[PDB]
């Protein structure tokens, strides 16, 4: 069938990095797959194919001509409705090409964000990534006689005073960061990528709904109607004026697939309404650990104002690659710190997993 | 077919861990397996195809009037019981479709196996694999200026007195394992997912097993029904009014893919329980050599209260990865010592296979 | 269908450089996957497919005599049109050929610009490229103590008139890259490819627009017509000497085809032509940066003239690759510098990202 | 077809071992392939598929009549014998499913073999390999003062007596292995897995030729039969009360698929047989050359007791890969002693080969 | 098709070593192939399918009648030939059947091959190529100050007489090597296989021969018979008793396919006879320059008696194998000397070209 290309023509599966949510891989892989899917199970082999309109033709009729009458209506599908108002039944025609249409229309967003955003982003986060990839040996390097100074002089004098000059000195301090990360705070033409994908998707269940309600809904329950011929060179003939008891064959089909495309998009909208307001808030769910480690404390001094910029959409992606091997790694770690106090375990946990 | 491509879509097969038990892959496999396999059988050449239904019109009708007459109650199968009871044989259409809800259903659990556990598991596993396989780099040579004390000293003075001041030293002590593996004996956060892996499943063949008994098994024998045409616009005409002798062509098919159905089932139940109860109880097979070794020695030493504590999986998936490439070593060759006597073999065998 | 090995023989996707431009890509893409899409549509199956003549024959006929009749038609389309002139219907006929010689024609300008210009732009970009890396190697590295010195002595005197100094002093110098600049710069043996590949898709898109109205457009609302067979040996026989209302079945699938066939390629224009007029100007918007860089300042000095010179098209394809994996840095980073001034700031940051 | 892709996922084809002998590997690709090979063969384009059952109904019946009655039976095979015996000929029904039974029972064996003695033996093979290693180069270590002795010692020293004394010292000695290897011939087991995979395909092979002999073998001979279709409610019409000659299509594919599927399988039973007698007995084809090597000596040295050990798989799995890329070296070459005796020979070789 | 499979599991396509004849291959692929290809040919969409036997039927006869009629034929091939002698035509529903057949009997002989000897012979050459390969520079480093004494020398001290005892000392014999031969060149294990391999090849096709000659090239031209149906439960019935003017459909497929079988395997044999005589004689074409090489020397020194000997056949693959990419250099690069004369030139040659 033309779905089995389709599929992975679409829907196909740096080299360190991941640049999407898996809310975001699920939800647009749902809404590729469905459609593709209700389509290849409306005409393959799992239901029986065969003639899909079939007419009560009189019985003087040979097979020939019986055939021509009712096929010269399955392009032609009218009801001359008595109930002389003159209805259409161009949607059991239609339904294929309309899935495939809905099929492009949700994977025209993905590849928005493919082209509008993919470079830039990649540039950030990888340079973000190369500068904080070593941030553990400056800490132990030149942190490490803290318990080295503990044994041979007081409390204040190591906690709060031999802790308080090794950070005013240039083993710690990143400058060009923050210069970054101060101009990235202005920049707004990111977030724009990403609410205009959620919005365009937004108006495409709109645009479904719609389609499924207009048009649809309407022949619901209708199995049966009369059908003309004689509308040209056949009306100077002996024989039937209005055919009588034509009557569709996959009327079920067509429930089930209206059926399932309503619940499959009222029930992915809620993933894409969270999806939307995960941007509306400013995220601290660990910044207690983040404000103590040398360079990590610039992205939480920086959490200020409205969380519309470029700088949440970077620390979400970020928050999901700190876990590829060397950030996969003691910042995992800091589990176990979780309830002055920081005087002998914070250091010892420390220096125990140098490598 | 569909069920080919649905079969690599949905059963298709870090870099040197294993996070998934033999015992799970069997049964996620055969359960998700099950259904697509039958309902592939259902409708290939294997059996030859055809129109599912027969009926027997008499010989008056056309050749375009049976066609109409019998695919007008493929789509609308219900019998004329006089033994004017109304009673519906769907289930007969509805199968193959059952069949697709259910593989999807059985392949549900596994995407939150994949999505709420994985990660987390991943990133506690390698740590603690790592602080383990660092034991003879520190017990190796504990013990080979260790055991060259024995001859020149006493039965206890040797090996039964300084032992334990041999041990209790700044090479023993892991505080940091010490304190994580705590931390995770408090914690219930992983074994939950577990459980619920495994209560779907057994929901979701209790489910099967209501849907199998309810509806089925009614119509299992009955291959005969009347039904009738003239309940519409063509019941003002001269013909039968109720059809005689309509037949099920694919009974057979029908009662196979049942037993089949139910059969591998009540075969997988005792599997999934017995996987629910592993958890139940703590391994206690192999400890002997655990509690000798310096790393070693601490995961038996937390073995107390409840057996519902994540140390319980955590320690469960490392019996199943303790033999990739290093650890697939002395291990494994930590088998002959199966019957003071330790004095010289113990240790011989250590400094013989260095490496 | 035929059309599914074409996709991958056509339209199928050194090292590390990108010689084509996405909006080429997506135009080629479209251009060529048109046709092929359109037609695996028409003949598969998505409608239902059969005989697609209908005739009306007289019940007289035999069933082997009306299928000769009705065969005979679809090879000999020709319609005897009353309102004796003689209107044939070759379109409905040949439209699939057609629209594969369409799919060669668009994919003939792919390979004149594969086997035309890649060697040679190649070469020439990895080469450029090549030593303008060496910009970096040189930039501050023997500048090293030149900036070291600079505060120990005066402001203004040091490091503000020695620039030239620095670019006199005999490693800033990249006299190779100057003749081949001016080399190239007089030479126009680059461009007129680009021009005769946009040029020959316009000039075929004005064929296809050709195409479509001189012979469609007037069979389009048309579906009935009649045919005749008595012209030969069967003029001797006693029958019906014109065939009386021959039916087309495939009419909606004509219309839907001609449709896109328009529709598309109407689209399609507009971005040929912004690819077409993106060379008639020079590319000013980020050489304000590049004006300081020790070898990237050649490359703006050298915008003189008409814009119509193979380093117009160089440079177009060097800037999509300033971003591959080394000069995929601070480059990209000089974004932060967009508001003397550049005494401290604009060397500070030179001074930090060493490596 | 079914058996295309089952074909792929049942006999589809660490690193540098073979853990299948090259007789079980053919043994089990004859015994999983002749099933699928032969049913596919029986229901592909070789042969002229339709209607396998075909009746001579009297022309008095119609088009759907007929079709009624010879596909009625079909699903319903019982001849009504007279030679008033009913006698059923259900195997023309149930050929391809038991296949694919006898099919799945093919396999059962194999993945026993796999999920019960893969993991276990898996673990002692390298520690067998890593320390089998260590001989050669120690042999070079250790003599090359020996023979540095030999030009001015006279000769039993170095032949005779002295040798065994200078070899017998603590550069030569494996003493960790000798604990292992007794201990493991006394284990036994992995042999019982071996007993079961060949006793599993042997009852399995005298159980097909029971369901060969007891069901087949009556209706080979057999191609008409006399049906009914008065058994219900169609005994109440007037028409034949009994079917009369009413063939089979398929008798010629049945008797090959029977004749072939006997003939493979007996065929193949010598072969397990050799296969089951190859652990009766010890092999000591080339025991001559081990017993003067290193540590090849000790595996000749336990030649005791019954052969009914896990030394003797242990063995015969090593033998299978004592040529993969290092022991595939002078061992190999020791081909050309067969026939004061190895005066430098030995030594000479050794030596000169150093790798 | 059932054949497209078949071919990729047969035809199919260490690491460095050719163990394969081109001519081998070649061979074997048309010999595998053709048989497939014709089978492919026979039974595609490249003809118009449907029924392989037809027969004129009597007006009278109603369309099940004659299909029955028709139908039980088929598999009764049996021609009433009066020219009542009974003679059969069963080779023409055999034909695939056997070609299948041959398919497989053809493709033995490569497992033969396959598993006979390809060890063994991948070892012999291993170890060849291994030891083989210090001679370059072996000579070179030993060869490099003949140029220093032969301005400062006269002829018989750096051309005719000290060389040879310069030549033989301890830098250039392998005893190792020559050692080796002696054993391969007595032992006759591996003419063996080669020999059965070819005789097997020619067996079969004579047997093809014989098959093609006593079944077919009777029904050859003949393309009408005439068969009977009252031959049982049929025979109390009115009508024809011999059924009259039965044709067969597919006579042409039967004709090409037998030429092409015939003509293919007549152009094949000369093949399989020039590859059976290469080894009947020892191949002495370039020993001119082997004879003066150090190693290369000893392989045209051992040329006595008999060609049928393992060294035949494994210098025969070696000769394949000399071009890999140590090899294939200044070996290749001795053909310039083609026409005392080696005083200057065949020393300055070699010395020039190091590397």
């Amino acid at each position: 069938s033309l779905a089995h290309t389709a599929a992975e023509y679409m829907l196909s599966d740096l080299k360190g990095l991941r640049l999407e949510l898996p809310l975001d891989r699920i939800v647009k892989f749902v809404a590729v797959g469905s459609p593709l899917l209700l389509m290849s199970l409306a005409f393959a082999q799992e239901f029986s194919s065969g003639s899909p309109i079939s007419c009560f033709s009189p019985s003087n009729f040979s097979i020939r001509q019986a055939a021509y009458v009712d096929s010269s209506c399955w392009d032609s599908l009218l009801h001359h409705k008595q109930d002389d108002k003159m209805k259409s039944l161009w949607p059991h025609k239609a339904l294929p090409y309309s899935l495939l249409a809905l099929a492009l229309l949700m994977y025209l967003p993905v590849l928005l964000w493919q082209y509008a955003a993919v470079p830039a982003l990649s540039s950030d986060l990888l340079f973000i990534i190369s500068e904080l990839d070593k941030s553990y040996n400056r800490s132990i390097r030149l942190v490490q006689h803290m318990l080295k100074i503990r044994q041979k002089s007081s409390d204040p004098y190591v906690f709060w005073n031999e802790l308080e000059k090794a950070r005013k000195e240039r083993y710690f301090e990143f400058p060009l960061l923050e210069r970054y990360l101060a101009c990235k705070q202005r920049s707004h033409s990111l977030v724009a990528t990403y609410l205009l994908r959620n919005s365009l998707l937004l108006i495409f269940t709109s645009a479904t709904y719609l389609y499924l309600g207009h048009f649809h809904l309407d022949v619901f329950f209708q199995e049966e109607f009369s059908c003309s011929i004689k509308t040209g060179l056949l009306s100077d003939e002996t024989h039937v004026p209005n055919l009588i008891t034509c009557r569709l064959t996959s009327l079920s089909i067509f429930q089930i697939v209206s059926l399932s495309s309503v619940a499959i998009y009222t029930i992915l909208v809620p993933v894409i309404i969270y999806n939307l307001t995960r941007l509306c808030r400013w995220d601290k769910r660990l910044l207690s650990v983040y404000e103590m480690l040398p360079a990590f404390d610039l992205l939480s001094r920086k959490m200020l104002g409205c969380p519309i910029n470029d700088l949440n959409v970077i620390l979400l992606f970020l928050r999901a690659n700190i876990s590829e091997l060397i950030s996969f790694s003691w910042l995992s770690v800091l589990c176990v710190l979780k309830d002055n106090i920081d005087t002998v375990v914070d250091f010892m946990t420390l220096l125990a997993g140098l490598e």
